Formats: C-alpha cells, structure tokens, sequence
C-alpha cells in the first residue's frame, strides 16, 4: 500500500468516517488524469488506492471533499475541498500517508513519507 | 483591502517573506481565471489583490507558491504549492483574510472572514 | 510590544475574542511566577502584556484559556487550556508574536520571531 | 490501550522517533503526580503507557519533550515542551490517541477519541 490517507474531524475529536478521496496524476499533455479514488472508513483510513505497480513517478493530486463531509454534518464549511499536490517516487518507490485535519473554517495537512 | 493573504514559516519562526500568491476566480465553464497576484512583504502579508468591486460573489482559488519558497531557503519541501479553494459571499459587509502556516512537509490553512 | 498573543477560531473562521491569556515566568526554583495576563481584543489579539525593560531573557509560559472560550460558545472542547512555554532571546532585538488557531480537539501554535 | 501518543515531523515528513513522553495526573490536592511515561518507536507511537484499570477519570497532562527531539537533530527550537492537558473519563472510559505534529517554531496537537 504505497499511497494512504488518513482524515480526522478536529470539532468532534474523532475520525472523518465517508469522505471522497479523489487522486488524479498529471499526465503528458499537463493535464490531470483521474487515478484513483474512495471513501474513509471508520477509522479515518483510505487505504487500497494503488498498487506499487501503478503508482509511478509523477506528480499527484489528492482531492478531499471535505465540503461533503461537513454539509452532511449540518456545518457550511469555507473551502471546496483540500487539495494536496506532490511530485511522487522521484527517487525510487516510497510509502506515502497522507494525513489532513479538518474544522469547518481551516485545515491542515501533513505528509509522512517512508521506506518499506 | 476584502481579500487579504498572510503566510508564516513554522521551521524559521518568522513571516514567510517573498511568497508569490496567485487568485483565480471560477468561470461558468469551471475554467480557472487568473484574477490578482503578488508577493508577500516583509510582514508576510499580501495586501490590494482586489477591491471591493472586483471582488464579487463567486469561487475562488488562492495558490500560494510554496515549493520556490522552500527552494530560495535550501530546504526540501514536499508540496508542488499550497492551494485554497472557497466560496464568497453573502449577506453583509465581509473582509476575508487566508492565513497559511508552512512547513515543509505540512501546511495548515484558515480562512478569517470578519466585518469592518 | 515586545510580546504580542493572536487567537483564531477555526470552527467560526473568526477571531477569538474575549479570551483569557496569562503569562508566567520561571523562577530559579522552577516555580511558575505570574507576570502578565489580558484578554484578546476583537481582532483576536493581545497587546501591552510587558515592556522592554520588563521582558527579560528567560523562560515563559503563556497559558490560553481555551475551555471557558469554547464554553461560553456552547461547544464541547477537550483541552483545559493550550499552554505555550518557551525561551526568550538573545542576540538582537526582538519581538515574539505567540499565535494560536483553535478547534474544540485540535490546537496549533506557532512564534512569529521578527525585529523593528 | 486507553492512551496512545502519536508524533510527527513536519520537517523531515517522517514519524518523530524516541520522543520522550510524561503523563501526569492531577492529585487530590490539586499537585501533578506522575503518571506514566515511554518514548515513542520508529513509527513515532507510544503504546503501552496504562490500562484501562488505571486509567481513571482524572484531569491528566501529557508532556511531549520536543527540545530534546530537535536538539538531537542540531535545531534550536522555540518551545521548551508541548503539553497537552485534558479531563479523561468523564463519562466512563474512551481510548484516546493524542497526536502532535512539530516543527522547530510551532506544533499542532489533536485528540481522537473513540468508543472501543
């Protein structure tokens, strides 16, 4: 599983359970390709996205559709979504999670990248 | 003046100074059009990208160059740029301002949306 | 002055109001001696906690009131306070901004170091 | 496993590894008596500090020792410490997982807090 996200709701202290997760791939003419998508499970965790194989040196964009989860909430979040863009595998494979902390008027979001 | 930028560097403890930002503005296409840009000052702020004229209800996106920031400083950075995405507007006079905290490998984003 | 605290609610998109904030400095007997306190003003900011010749290298602490700020918002936080403790000076002038961006679950702090 | 601790680095984008980390609980008379304490593993968590038999409701502090962490890297950091200071138990046993990220002038803390 080289490509994980993770997604916790900082208003209610918990995981953000069922949010879309959009990933395109920036493709030869500049233009974003869709890549992969899914949903949060219960825990927050999005995993299953890519394999090693498909996940090759590019650049990415993660697409969380946080707008969905705090309408579905009741809140009128500020922002469309979190975008989350990266140049990918550049010096070899590597495992990335993607983590994002959500309030309905900011987020934050973190990359830990590792070696397994 | 309505939309304003600030940008901090957590790694150095010191606004984020020489950032280029860029505002674009939703077109009924949902094409992105550039709209206002600049760079930050000394203060880290980024102050007359639009006027109250201008600035009229809409989707906007504010992209905030943060790898040639992390470039300029020799330090290795993991995002392509820092993008925020949002929706103006209604009811009463509303100033908008878009903080960004940056680190390398994370950045936290709030938007505070007050009236003079 | 010298010493300058910003609050920022993250669930409102707003300044943070009418917080509590005090500050401490150690002793040589690793007590906590009570040095400054206020409250933010209606941009969220604290100003006049100390002077110059007050401030004085050390180590401080800056305890925010967040509990009795979510409390009187009628939302349920889980930190009793964000406590801010760090040291102060040496080489130059300095100014230290503390800034602090608040959700019920979640808290970041960061220290805008500058000179005049 | 009622308590859990996770630290990242937003520098290196990489779990914090061999953080020290102290709980503390508040006593009857209203001193903090020592609690727990480990240093989080490779993959910058700390399990393994109570059960869930001792893990009363209480008011607890969590002391994150992240000078040392960014001492042992050669970075002169802002903050002394990160404390996170919260009521457990309140109404009967949660698990909690405090998550901190940190850089050398700011760091972020967040609390889940789940039914198992």
């Amino acid at each position: 599983c080289p490509l994980m996200v993770k997604v916790l709701d900082a208003v209610r202290g918990s995981p953000a359970i069922n949010v879309a997760v959009h990933v395109f791939r920036k493709a030869a003419d500049d233009t974003w390709e869709p890549f992969a998508s899914g949903k949060t499970s219960e825990s927050g965790e999005l995993h299953g996205l890519t394999t090693e194989e498909e996940f090759v040196e590019g650049i990415y964009k993660v697409e969380i559709d946080t707008k969905s989860y705090w309408k579905a909430l009741g809140i009128s979040p500020f922002h469309k979504h979190a975008e989350v863009v990266f140049t990918a595998n550049d010096s070899g494979p590597r495992r990335y999670t993607i983590a994002a902390l959500l309030s309905p008027y900011s987020y934050s979001t973190t990359a830990v990248v590792t070696n397994p």
